[PDB]
Order: structure tokens, then sequence, then C-alpha cells
């Protein structure tokens, strides 16, 4: 058994992984965080996710929990979760990441510091957008040097980040198999004359509506057909088991840094 | 019977056009028009539509094809089309415009002289998206003022006005069926952080792709549920057509500024 | 206050019309019910859907709970409303219906005790497929008469009967609107060898998957054009809530049959 | 060079490959046929697809242009394929089908009869299709175990066969993916109570409307997430081009069942 706490436990994610966590029989939900300012701060884990009293509480600061717990699931900010990794480097901890929208250097650090914890991190813990890396591979050597690219995603109204680290994912994956770098060919936006489409740019589509948990669809377009990759996230749970089951896999791991490609063995 | 000029004879629209008129037997294909640099000034209309020779050709000027001409169907580009409504002001021409991107300024002038010149003009000539502008109409009174509200759009890679003309004129009949007005309103690009979605903003996404005629979606998401008006356009002749049609509806009327909505009695 | 009795509290629609009662402040939730060899009869209503102990248990039979309620919403299984419609007549209760697939027979019961008994009946309780109905209407009047009309439905796995009575109710509302009787066109099934599609035909596609909580798109198909009118439903409460609204609207009326319509003022 | 002989070249796909075959500089159009009650019979090739006149016309029968042609590429029905494919015996000449429909009888004498004739088979002539085939394979080992598997196929309202031969071959190819055999699991219907989907289950849906050129959707559906691989044919010269090159690639090649997927290198 492997001992997790949850950043951010009020969350739309937070509360899913504490859900999940619980759900989960070789993983035990044993610490959960939220900001110093916050109103469920010292209010039980299971009252929060309709689970019943967990006797465990909600504290401001995962520093004072850490006998608790052997991996934490963050699902935050970027601030907040480089914070946690640090924690980790200091306690011998290990971290899954699911936070999206980091800056460069950020992620920069990110990628350092996992030489020294282990660590999970992805935009996506689903099965099926993990599947859909591997598709949009294969689609992009078969069709991707002739063909129109474009990448269309729809989220709920209270997404921070646009395009969805999914739909660069998903860009990163495409442009990868090609030789290319994304920057090279994203394009973000079309207002005005834009005049024709160039033949290699990679356009980004985003949606921001309502309770849509997302949805992601790479697109090849030759003249005469197309060939559509889609994905569509119909509950949290969806990515909240994902984590849990990372947490699982990535306990007594040594360092280094691991996708949700490798926990899957895709 | 009402003769016909075809401007832009050999654009995408301007070779349905004429195949359309030809079909039409209440409509005379006898004029078409292309730029002077065009390498298919003095082509014959038909051999360009795969319907044979019609014993007409394409010239560079339809002021040189006034006695042969009432009413002059535009789908080529916005200075043309100006050009082509001073034709129609100077000689007692009545003109049909598809055209999009206009300017402002340009549009102001099309609404002026509309004063003097009998003119349909729209952003759409097929039946399907007039109905799903009434259609948005009572789908903004009942869900408008608490769901949000995007619009979606897909065309060929050759279109270089963005968003277009259709997705402009739906998201103008919701606002106006809500007392708004779509600047006030509307958001054409996410890129970075954009924070929360306001609760009014009409999104627009635009997707250019392979040779897709032409997808329009309006949504209007609550927390739950939504609504999605969707438009697919598979042929190009479904346009033209229309437009041959708004041709012989427009033949004989009094100056105006008239719509596709008026032709069809919706 | 309207008191209201949850049929099949442990159910899906269950669950969330306890929720939605608790939640709703002009409405209690007062009674539950189950089947009688259900391993959750006695257990709490509150600890059933994550909100804590209501002092309320789930019964196996409301009539032992006559005093509790004056409104029944029931969205169980079609021999199980009946029972408790027969309940209403005999106790002077009112009840709110989201059963589907009832044969004819069935249905002719419900409209006879209708006369007797406060009944509100709908396939779906959500306002966006209330609106759709009138679209479809709209769309039938403008494009019915000469093009193809295709009814697509997409439901989880443990949905029982096919096609969705919300299909159904959009088939009839557009065949209603034409002037035609759905029986006489409708088209459940394509198998082997079916010739060309007769001109008249409404086809019902039915799609059964995953947590699918319910996908509807009406189809309005021309050569060239169409115009797809399409509903997502993306939480369970999105009926819920429409149940409740029904019930509370329900409370002191006098006998009818009403629909969803009706509670709307569409 | 390769001589190719169409089969109803009046036909949507006759006209298209006729056309198709005179735009490839690798290959020539030699004949045509149309049915003995054809009013097209006499007409010439290139008049029929608005390409001018080739100074070829159309017969009724194949057997009188025999040296004409090295090829025949058919799509037409299956009893007139079978008769081409006997001519082919007799004459030592070649067949690229793309009819559809055929019994398991007719495909049994097909299969036989390739083992003396150089054939080309297959239900769909495009390289989004043969590329999504490989694309489901990796789905289901991934997914297809535990997901529902579901198929939507769109066409234009003159297909006379349902579902889609494209539809069948992703079918095949999942259960072929998964050990399994497509007749085991196919549900080509669901009308009334069905009771719950069963776990290992392939439903078909089937959609009939317009001038759709051909729309086809694998999903693979969990409870939380799917997986959507997708295709959308716009213009049949998709089909056209496609059936050419395998005409081409066909030209000289010894006796022997061959698929597109064998003449893309897949
Ligand atoms: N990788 C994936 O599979 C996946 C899935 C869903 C969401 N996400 C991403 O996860 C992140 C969270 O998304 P969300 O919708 O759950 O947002 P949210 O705002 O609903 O939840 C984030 C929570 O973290 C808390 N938080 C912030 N700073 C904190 C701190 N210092 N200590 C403790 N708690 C803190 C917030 O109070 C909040 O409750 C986003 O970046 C989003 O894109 C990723
Ligand atoms: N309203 C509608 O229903 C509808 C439908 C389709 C396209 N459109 C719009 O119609 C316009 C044309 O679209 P398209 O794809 O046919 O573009 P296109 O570039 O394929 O065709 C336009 C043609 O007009 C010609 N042209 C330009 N200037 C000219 C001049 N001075 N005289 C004569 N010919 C001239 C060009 O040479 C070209 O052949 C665009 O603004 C587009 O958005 C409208
Ligand atoms: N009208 C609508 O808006 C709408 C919305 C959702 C579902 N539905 C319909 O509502 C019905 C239920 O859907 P569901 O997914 O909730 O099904 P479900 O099987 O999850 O729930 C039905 C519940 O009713 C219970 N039940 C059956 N017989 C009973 C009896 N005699 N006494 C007490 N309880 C009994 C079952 O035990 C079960 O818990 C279906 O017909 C479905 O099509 C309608
Ligand atoms: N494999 C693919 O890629 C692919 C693509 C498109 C269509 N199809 C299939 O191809 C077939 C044809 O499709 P279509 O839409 O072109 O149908 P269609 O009816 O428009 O065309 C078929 C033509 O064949 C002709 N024909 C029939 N019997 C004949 C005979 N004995 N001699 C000469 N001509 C004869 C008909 O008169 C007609 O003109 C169908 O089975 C369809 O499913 C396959
Ligand atoms: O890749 C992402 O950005 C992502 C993935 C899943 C959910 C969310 C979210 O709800 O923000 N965001
Ligand atoms: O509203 C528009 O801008 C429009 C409408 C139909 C076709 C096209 C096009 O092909 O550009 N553009
Ligand atoms: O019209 C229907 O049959 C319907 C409507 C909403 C939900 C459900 C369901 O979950 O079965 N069924
Ligand atoms: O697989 C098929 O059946 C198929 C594929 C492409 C086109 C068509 C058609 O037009 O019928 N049918």
């Amino acid at each position: 058994m492997v001992r997790i706490a949850v950043a951010g436990a009020a969350g739309r994610m937070g509360r899913n992984l504490v859900k999940a966590a619980h759900h989960n029989p070789v993983a035990k939900v044993a610490a959960g965080s939220e900001r110093p300012e916050s109103s469920l701060v010292g209010v039980d884990l299971g009252e929060l996710c309709g689970e019943g009293k967990f006797d465990v509480v909600v504290c401001d600061d995962l520093a004072k929990q850490i006998d608790q717990f052997d991996v934490i699931i963050d699902f935050t900010a970027p601030a907040s979760t480089l914070n946690n990794l640090a924690l980790c480097q200091q306690y011998g901890k290990s971290i899954v990441i699911g936070t999206t929208g980091f800056t460069e250097e950020q992620r920069e650090q990110i990628d350092l510091v996992a030489q020294q914890v282990p660590v999970v991190m992805a935009p996506n813990y689903s099965v099926g957008v993990n599947l859909v890396f591997k598709l949009l591979e294969k689609a992009a050597k078969v069709m991707g040097d002739y063909c129109d690219i474009e990448i269309v995603e729809a989220h709920h109204r209270h997404k921070v980040d646009a395009p969805s680290g999914t739909a660069i994912g998903m860009g990163e994956a495409i442009a990868g198999a090609m030789g290319n770098k994304l920057s090279d060919v994203a394009v973000y936006a079309r207002e005005g004359i834009t005049g024709e489409r160039t033949k290699d740019e990679i356009g980004f589509a985003t949606i921001r509506a309502g309770d849509i948990v997302g949805e992601h669809t790479a697109m090849f377009a030759d003249i005469g057909e197309r060939v559509e990759i889609t994905h569509k996230a119909t509950d949290r749970m969806t990515f909240a088991n994902g984590a849990v089951k990372a947490a699982v896999w990535l306990h007594e791991k040594p360092a280094g840094f691991y996708t949700m490609t490798d926990v899957l063995g895709l």
C-alpha cells in the first residue's frame, strides 16, 4: 500500500482524486491540502466528496503531514505544484503532476529536479488520450506530409489556459513524428484576412463553454477526405483513477521523469 | 426570363453559378467576367464548367456587355464587387452579392447605393443557413441569457477571411435577439491565460482545412446540457442555385437592400 | 411547501432526484422507494447521494409513507410507474413521470387516469430538449417536405429501451408539423439490401455505449446541405432539476395530462 | 501504359473513374460500359464527365471492346461485377473491384477466381480509410477488451446496401485484432426492449440521407471517456484516384486476391 496526499483537495480534480484514492484498495488517502485562505481548511476529506467521514482533514500545508504520505497527487496551479515538488525533494517523496500551463522556465525546473525525485507528469491521465497520442504518430507518418492538420479542443467555462495542455501535447506528438518543432508550425488564432492556409501549419481552435469535461479532435485533411481522431472525456474520474494508478505505479520507483505513457506501457 | 452576368466566372463559386444559371430554365447565362490578367479571358463559359460550348465568352469587363444582362451575380472580392455595384447604378442593373469580408466603410457604401439599385446581399445563399438564423433567434430568447454561446466554423484551406461572414451573421442574429451588439460580446481568439470565460461573451473558433465547403455550429451551453445548431454545406451548388433563384426573384423589383431571408419568405 | 417522494431512489435518476429536491429550497424530499428485494431498503436517503443523513429512509412501498408526500417523481420502470399512478388515484396524490418505454396499452392507461390524477409526463425533463422540439417544428415546415429526415441518438450501456423516448418524441414533433403520423414513416433498422431510401421515411439510428448521458440529433438533409439540430446532456441533474421544478409546479394543480412544455411555458 | 475499362461509366463512381483515369498521365481510359437498357449507350465518355470528346463511346458489353483494355475498374452492382470477373477469366484481363454488398456465396466465387485472375478488391479506395483500419487495430488492442464498441456510418440516399462494406470492414478489423469473429458480436438493429447492452457486442448504426459521400466513426467507450476514430469522405474523387492507382499497380501482376492495403504498402 501507498499513502497519498491530495493537493488542492477541494478542487474539481481534488475532490475526484480523494474519491478515487478512497475507492482504490491499494491506495490510502492520508492527507489533503487547500490554500491557506480557504474556508474548507479543517473540513474532513470524506464530507467534501460525498463518501462520509474519513477521519482525515484538510490542512493548509503538506509539510505538516510529511509522515502521513508517500506520494503527492497534484492537480492545482503551477506555483503551488513547484512548491510541492521542492517538498518532495526535501523529504524523499514522490509526485504525480496533473497541473497544466507551466511556463518554459517552470517546466525546465521540473525536468531538472525529476533527476532527483520520482515524478509522473502528463497533461492527461485518461487511457484514451494516451492511446490517441500513439494514433496521432501513425496518422502523421501516413498523412501528415500532404494534409492540413488542425486541433480542436473544447473545455468547461472555468479552464484558464488555452489551448489545453492535451491539445499542445497532441500538437507535439504530431510535429515530433514529422521531425518538426511545434512552435515552428502552430497557429493559435485566425482573425481578419489570414490569406490562404500554409501547407504545414497546425491550427488550434479553442472552445470554452458550460461544463464540458473535455473534447479533443486532431484532423488530418486532404482534398476529398479527412481522418479525425477524437477523445471525449465525460467524467473527471477518468483522470482521477489514472492519477491514483500512476501514484501506485510510482511508489518505490527511483528518480526520473515518467509519463502516463510509461505507466500504461504504451 | 432574366439574363445573368456572372462575375469572376472562373472562381470556385463562379463556375458553379454558370452551371446553376444554365440549369435554371427561367435564367439565361449571358455574360461572365474575370480579372484582366486572367488566362481564361476569351474562353467559352460552358467549357469551364463541364457543360460544353455556350456560345458566350469571358470578358475582362462587364461594362462591355451591358446590353446582354439584367442582373450581375457577384461572388468575387470586395473592391471588384463595389465596382460592379457602381456599374449597376450607372446602367440601371441589379445585383446579387455573395462576396464576404467587406470593411465597414465598404458595407456603408452598399447600404447607401442600395437606395438606388435593387440589391440582394447575404453571406449565405443556402436555405439551411437562412433557416438557421431563425432557429438561433428562438434559441437565444430561451437559453441565451444564462448559457455560454460559442460559434465554431470550418472552411477549406483557400478561404481568406476569418471568421466566415456566415459565422459573423449567426453572431449578429443571436446578439440582435438578446438586444446586444455583437462587437460588445465577441471574442475571436484565446491564447495563454484567458482567465475564466465571462457569462455574456460569444466565442468564435475558426478551422481551416482541406476542401471543406463549410460547417457552422452555434452552441448554447448550460451546466449539464447544450443545444447545438449546425449547418453543413457539402456542395457549392447549394449556394449557386440559391443565388440564381435570388437573381430571378430580384429581376424588375425596385431599389432596396434585400436579403436571402426576404427572397425565401422566412 | 411541496413534499416529494422519489420512486426508485437508488437509481441513476433516483439519486439525482433526491439530491435535486434536497438542494431546492422550494421543495422537500420526504420519501423514497426501492424494489422489495433491494439491499438499500432501510438506508437513509442522504447517504445515497453524498449529502449525509436526511432522517428519512427508503421503504419498499410508498403506500406505507402516504402521509409524508404530495407528489411522486417516478423514473423507474413502466410496470412500477403504473402501480404508482394507481397509488396516486387511490390516495389523492400527484405524479411526475419520467419513465420511458411504455407500450401503447400502458400509455392509454396513463392518458385515461390522468383525467383523475394530476400528471406530468415527458420523455425529457431538460429545457434544451423542450426547446429542440420547437426548433424541429420550424425546420420541418421549411425543409421537411423535400429533405431526408434522420434521427440519431446515443445513450449509456444500461438503457433498456430503443430508440429513446426523446428520439421518438422528436420524430413525432416533426411528423406532426408535416401532417403525418410517425408510425407511417419510421424505419428503425437497416440491414442487407434496403434499396434506395424512400422520400418520406424518418430513419432512427441508436447508439449504446459507455456512460453517455444522452445525445440526440435531428438531421434535415437536401442534396448539397443539411441542418442538424442537436442536444447533448452531460449531467443527469439537467433532468432532475427539471423534474423537481415540474413537481413544484404540479402541486395543488387539478387532474390533467401535463407535459414539460406546459410547465416551461413553451 | 495501362489501359482501363470503366464499368458502369454513367454511374456516380463511373463518371469519376473516367475523369480520374483521363487526368492521370500513367493511365489511359479506353472503354466504358453501361446497362443494355441505358440511354447513354453510344454517348462519348468525355461528354459524361465534362472533359469534352475522348473519341471513345459507351458500349453495353465490354466483351465487344476486349482488345482496348487491360484492367476493368468495377463500381457497379454485384451480379454485373461477377460477369465482369468471368470476362476477365475468359480473356486474360485484370479487375479492380469497388462494388459492395456481395453475399457470402458471391464472395466465395471472387476468392476462388482470384486464384486465376489478378484482382484488387476493397470496400474503400481512400487512403484515409485504409489508415483507419490500422488505427482501429491499435485502439482495439488497448481499449477493446473492456470498452463498448459502436460503429456509426452515414451515406447518401441512393446507397442500396446497409451497413456500408467499409463499416463491416472496420467491424472485421476490430474483431480480428481481438481474436473474435464479427458475426459472433455484431448487432445491426435495436428496437423495443433490448435490455442492457452485452459486453461483447459491436453495434452498427446506419444513416441514409442527402448527398453524403460517406462518414464512418468507430467508438471505443469506457465509463467516463471514449475514443472515436472518424473518416469523412467529401469527394468521390478520393475513391476514384485510389482505384486508378490500384489499376496501375495491378497491371502485369500475377493472379491473386489483393487489397488496397497491399497496393498502399500499409
Ligand atoms: N492532467 C490531467 O489529466 C488533468 C485533468 C484535469 C485537470 N487538469 C489540470 O489540473 C489543474 C487543476 O484543474 P481544476 O479544474 O481541478 O482547477 P480547480 O481550480 O477547480 O482546482 C485546483 C485546486 O487547487 C487549489 N490550490 C491552489 N493553490 C494551492 C496551494 N498552494 N495549496 C493547496 N491547494 C491549492 C485551489 O484552491 C483549487 O481548489 C489545471 O491546471 C488543469 O488544466 C489536468
Ligand atoms: N454568400 C455565399 O453564399 C457564399 C458562398 C461561397 C463563397 N462566398 C464568398 O464569395 C467570395 C468568393 O469566393 P470563392 O471561393 O469563389 O473565391 P475564388 O477566389 O475561388 O473566386 C473568386 C473569383 O473572382 C475573380 N475576380 C476577382 N476580382 C475580379 C474582377 N475585378 N473582375 C472579375 N473577376 C474577379 C477571381 O479571379 C476569382 O476567379 C468570397 O468572399 C467568399 O467568402 C459566399
Ligand atoms: N424523462 C426523462 O427526462 C428521463 C431522464 C433520464 C432517464 N429517464 C428514464 O427513466 C427511467 C429510469 O432510468 P434510470 O437510468 O434511472 O434507471 P435505473 O435502473 O438506474 O433506475 C431505476 C430505479 O428504479 C427502481 N425500481 C424499479 N422498480 C421499482 C419498484 N417497484 N419500486 C421501487 N423502485 C423500483 C430500480 O430498482 C432502480 O434503482 C428509464 O425509463 C429511463 O429511460 C427519463
Ligand atoms: N470501394 C469503394 O471505394 C466504393 C466507393 C464508392 C462506391 N462504392 C460502391 O460501388 C458501387 C457503385 O456505387 P455508385 O454510387 O457508383 O452506384 P450508381 O448506381 O450511381 O453506379 C453504378 C453504375 O453501374 C451501372 N451498371 C449496373 N449494372 C451494369 C451492367 N451490367 N453493365 C454496365 N453497367 C452497369 C449502373 O447503370 C450505374 O450507372 C456500390 O456497390 C457502392 O457501394 C464503393
Ligand atoms: O490538458 C489539459 O489542459 C486538461 C486536461 C484535462 C482536463 C483539463 C481541465 O479541466 O482544465 N485540462
Ligand atoms: O460566409 C462566408 O464567409 C462563406 C459562406 C459560404 C462559403 C464561403 C467560402 O467558401 O469562402 N464563405
Ligand atoms: O428519452 C429517453 O428515453 C431518455 C431521456 C433521458 C435519459 C434517458 C436514459 O438515461 O435512459 N432516456
Ligand atoms: O463501403 C461502402 O459500402 C462504400 C464506400 C464508399 C462509398 C460508398 C457508396 O457511395 O455507396 N459505399
